[PDB]
RNA sequence: UGAAGGCCUGUUUCCUAGGCUACAUACGAGGGACAUGUUCCUUAGCAGUGCGACCUGGCUCGCACCAACCACACGGGGCUCAUUCUCAGC
């Protein structure tokens, strides 16, 4: 049966055969998508006289009659795709006047001869892609007032004339793609005819690097703004290429995908307005100084995977002074490279640049010196990415030039050091540290003193050590919120650890066999850990040993949200260990040992909690140790995930896998 | 208090000051060590007239008097050891009749002067060691008729005359000690006035090449037949050197830690008759074929670590037919040593070698090929230890030489072939083959198929692959009985594997992940794994993730004596699953999740049980479930370790962590 | 006096055989989101597209198991020091 909403029926993945006429006959709205469909009786839309859109797609329709349309006058969206529509005329449309987006996808429409858009005055959509068109033309009076979108897609038209285009005059075109079409010649003025063409979409449609200089004439004086050419062959440009552009105001032009060798002298001299352009995917062998003369304004530029792969020592290099062109840059990334490594003058020029990525960029950056980042010295650096560069050290102060920098990232490397301090010496302001996934990260006691501003810190996978040392490393971070240690394995702690972070909201500790710490036989007792960091929102210690938590290491962290204890080995919780977690919103207690949940120990926090989450436990079927639970089971609200299936006793021996929620209290208490 | 035994009252680390006098009057033996004792009254051994030995040693003390060993004539044993007796005379024993084994240990008794030994007629044994002797001289009669054991260790005599001799004029003594004594001369005729001088001990006692030449011919035309010079200085010896021997009949040699460097031409050439020689520990830098000249008749030699390490390009070597002498030669042990490889005539001439070992000592070894072992052509071999080399590589027919070969040993090596039956070709009959503890073990269909004659079969920890293939690799091994697969991490079998071994007797499979394979959710049931192979007696299925045994996967198995299921999770066992093990004698079920032990399935089992052991399971106190175990724990007869401590409950919420056998079920059946 | 010893008492060192711990890593199963290579299945008897689906893959990513890994806590086996309780020879 279909599925009836609030006037919007969509019947999709039906196997509908005809079209059914069910109740709603105030519907606005229908799917008829995946159903194999004949066509479409335009009699049977009387019990629907109020639909102001229909989805009718992938369905084999032979035709269409103008009825359809007309006898439902209100009708705005008509999707029509992938079905089978071989011929048009103008009379299918003669009476339609409120369509306003007209979908056709697949139909083998290849050839049209009349002027079937005399009518529609409202139609801003009009899709025609992928119907074997050999021709452009779609009538031959100026129609079409206020035509947004027109797509040619994988169609077949081999050049542009303004004969075929005459019929648009007076229309704005917002978007005409023209994808994939094996375009060969561009007759002259065959664009000057469009009223307004701001966008254009030649993807696909092999293009020469000859081709492109004269397409570019036939571009000028108009109001284009986006032009993509991705998906040709332009092995290589000059500065004649692009000059036809000259008269225009290109804002983002894109080149990705074009196997773009060579990137000749002043190539760009022409664009002193654009203001994005991608480059990606392209194998560009070098860059000299005078490569991007001439964008003044540019302000994104994409170099992901535009380099070369390394060879036979021909590996891809960057000369300097390269961007002293590019005044106004703002965002470079320069991911999938193999550049060798930075020199003294590589970045220099760029005094605006404010977020860079060089993820996956370097093949001989082993070891970070003083001297690296010294071309970004007036660079307002916002951000550096250095993900996957298989950095192996840091030397000292190698980060003394980037003041203003506030996100840094050196996840994901080799870095294997005993951090001193000194790695961060300049980092005026700096927000966080993403230093996730090295090698080894030995700390001392003063490894954080120069960047007492930090606020997200993650050591996760880094195997740390020396973090019992005292005072604690993390003393000096007093603005941190955000701290991550999971994956680390750490053996043990000082209570001294985390005192004073008073600011401290998120906290993770999966993974670092913990158990010792708070068994009540320890040296001189259970460490108080999580001391008096009233602030602490969300508490992760998933999967750490424990068998034991003490009572009352959980005191005065009024604002805890979430509780994580699943994973461990827990089945004796004393009572009263939660009673300040009066405003816990969520506990996870699953894969435990838990045998028995009574009310002293689970009291308080179950009063408002939200989502809980003990499956998997060996829960204990007896009326002393489960009552109490099934009745809150009974009479809450609490969202409680696999209730049924994964809940179950695996005690009394003849209860063995009864079903949690079914063991009847009623002759108890 | 001292514990009493049936006449043999032990006072071992009792802090007795003074002899105590108790009950006992029928005593034979009193042992006395540690303890401070101040001396030993004569008198209060009147209680006690019976001992027959006393073990007094150990204490400080000063003095004995004559009555203690008077009014003691029966005595036999006098063990006056690490006591301090400055001095002695001939007094204390003129009385002494019947001792028969007298030891002094650590006395200070540095010198004598008198006749002490006239009376000791039966007296055998004789030690006095480190006792600061200057002399060896005992007594100026002809004394100690029948003394079988002289000691002299660790004293400062400095040589040896017949002047302090000539008081063994008719005694055979079977052992003369003189270890560690500074000697500098031997007098002739030192030792041509002892009766009958079978064994001597110069252990330590700093010799040289030469010394070692005089002391030879002292020795000449004497009854001696053991002989050791471990721990001396002989770098190097001649034909000349041992020259003194040739006119005895020498059994034993030891030149062991000798940091002997070279092996002159002949040096053994007037050994005729010598049987054991041990090189151990000596830098033998090399040995030329007429090295071992003259030695027709030795039995066993040993070489472990007698080779220099190796260095510089200058590795110790062997040279061809360098045991063409030995042809009587029956053990020959080779370890820790680094000689680079075998030699296409290395082991030419040994005609009955029957036992050879070459442990660790082989460097260059990755490799063996079929002209290896050329040279044990003719050696009926029955023995060949290969631990410990680095072998990395079995090529075919390497051991095609090796007809009578039974035992083989290639364990603890770095073996990475896939065994294709054609490296056992020529082991017609192979009795075991110790290949456990390789790198990586690929089995095939054939890979015994040579082999038909084996007795047990290890493959422990070799990584095994390609084990489910069919039919079984173990197919032709008819005569199998212990078989071993533990830590290999086998995924899956068929159940073809084991089939027709109806000899099989152990099999152990610890460590090898086989949970689904006994699951009853398979994909065509379980494997009834283990089929008909009545002969059975221990079955090792120890941390294999079992999780459900199936009913009937041990049946018709009437013989099986032990199963071992610990490190498991298991916590039901459905009913009659021990049926046929009414003659089992050990279970094992530790460390499992086993709840309820009930009486239908355990049953069976239990009737004739020896030694159970189910520590660390979560049992569960009610009655409906473990009232018959707690019921056959007082009614029983068999041995169950800790059953105390580590037998303990999990449910209900009370008896949580109570002691099992403290469980009352008189009010319940 | 010094020197020498049994005797204990504790330490420390060092191993070896453990159990227990957690971590990376790996071999497996069984999962959910794919666009695919073909298989059905109807649509314009065929070709082309267009109701879902199955089999095979390249998998990403959570899950249970097991293995070896190294880390952590604690026993357990050798040795080397302690300062006492008591000798003699002087």
């Amino acid at each position: 049966q279909c599925t009836v909403r609030y006037n919007v029926a969509d019947c999709s993945h039906l196997k509908l055969t005809h079209i059914p006429d069910d109740l709603p006959s105030n519907i606005t709205v229908l799917n008829l998508t995946h159903n194999q469909l004949r066509r479409l009786p335009p009699t049977n839309f009387t019990r629907y006289s109020q639909l102001a859109i229909l989805d009718a797609g992938f369905n084999s329709i032979s035709k269409l009659e103008p009825e359809l349309c007309q006898i439902l006058p209100l009708l705005k969206v008509l999707n029509l795709q992938h079905n089978e529509l071989s011929q048009i005329s103008d009379q299918t449309f003669v009476f339609c006047t409120n369509l306003t987006e007209l979908d056709l996808m697949s139909n083998s429409i290849h050839k049209i001869k009349s002027n079937p858009f005399k009518n529609q005055k409202n139609l801003i959509k009009l899709d025609l892609s992928h119907n074997g068109l050999s021709s452009t033309k779609l009538g031959t009076g100026v129609q079409l007032e206020n035509l947004q979108e027109l797509l040619l897609a994988k169609n077949k038209i081999l050049a542009l004339r303004s004969e075929e285009l005459e019929f648009l005059g007076n229309s704005s075109l917002r978007k005409l793609d023209l994808s994939s079409n094996p375009l060969k010649e561009f007759s002259p003025g065959c664009f000057q005819t469009i009223g307004k063409l701001f966008a254009l979409l030649l993807n696909n449609a092999q293009l020469n690097p000859h081709l492109t200089e004269k397409l570019c004439w036939e571009l000028s004086n108009t109001s284009i703004q986006n032009l993509s050419l991705a998906n040709n062959q332009l092995l290589a440009t000059s500065e004649s290429t692009f000059s036809g552009l000259k008269w225009t105001n290109l804002t983002q032009l894109d080149l990705s995908y074009n196997n773009l060798h060579d990137v000749g002298n002043g190539s760009f001299s022409y664009l002193p307005s654009l203001r994005y352009l991608s480059l990606e995917y392209n194998n560009i062998q070098r860059l000299s100084p005078r490569s991007f003369y001439g964008l003044s304004n540019l302000r994104y530029l994409s170099l992901k995977r535009a380099f070369t792969k390394q060879s036979l020592a021909s590996h891809p290099n960057i000369d300097d002074f390269s961007f002293q062109w590019l005044k106004y840059l703002e965002y470079l990334n320069m991911d999938d490279n193999n550049i060798p490594s930075t020199k003294s003058n590589t970045f220099t020029g760029l005094v605006s640049l404010k977020y860079l990525s060089l993820s996956k960029t370097f093949t001989s950056l082993q070891t970070l010196t003083n001297e690296t980042f010294v071309s970004l010295a007036h660079s307002p650096l916002l951000t550096l990415n250095l993900t996957k560069n298989h950095i192996s050290k840091i030397a000292n102060g190698t980060f003394s030039w980037l003041g203003q920098l506030r996100i840094l990232d050196l996840g994901l490397n080799e870095i294997e050091q005993k951090l001193s301090g000194q790695e961060w010496r300049g980092l005026r302001n700096i927000f966080e540290i993403y230093l996730s996934y090295n090698k080894y990260l030995q700390l001392s006691t003063s490894s954080f003193a120069l960047v007492p501003s930090l606020q997200r810190l993650m050591l996760r996978r880094v195997a740390l050590k020396n973090v019992d040392i005292s005072p604690s490393p993390f003393r000096p971070l007093r603005n941190l919120t955000i701290l991550d240690l999971s994956n680390n394995n750490i053996a043990n702690i000082n209570e001294d650890l985390l005192e004073g972070l008073e600011n401290l909201e998120i906290l993770d500790f999966q993974h670092n066999n913990l158990a010792r710490l708070w068994k009540r036989a320890n040296p001189g007792g259970p460490v108080n850990f999580l001391k008096g960091l009233s602030h602490l929102h969300i508490l992760n210690l998933e999967s750490n040993g424990l068998d034991e938590i003490p009572v009352g290491v959980f005191k005065n962290l009024f604002e805890l949200k979430s509780i994580n204890l699943g994973l461990n080995n827990l089945n004796k919780l004393e009572p009263f260990i939660f009673d300040d977690q009066t405003s816990l919103r969520s506990l996870n207690l699953q894969k435990n040992l838990i045998t028995s949940v009574e009310k002293d120990v689970f009291g308080p926090p179950f009063q408002n909690l939200n989502s809980l989450d003990m499956r998997f436990n060996p829960f204990d079927c007896t009326c002393e140790s489960i009552s109490w639970f099934v009745n809150w089971i009974n009479q809450t609200h609490t969202n409680i995930s696999e209730l049924s299936t994964h809940y179950l006793c695996n005690t009394p021996h003849h209860y063995y896998g009864f079903p949690l929620k079914l063991f009847d209290t009623s002759s108890c208490k």
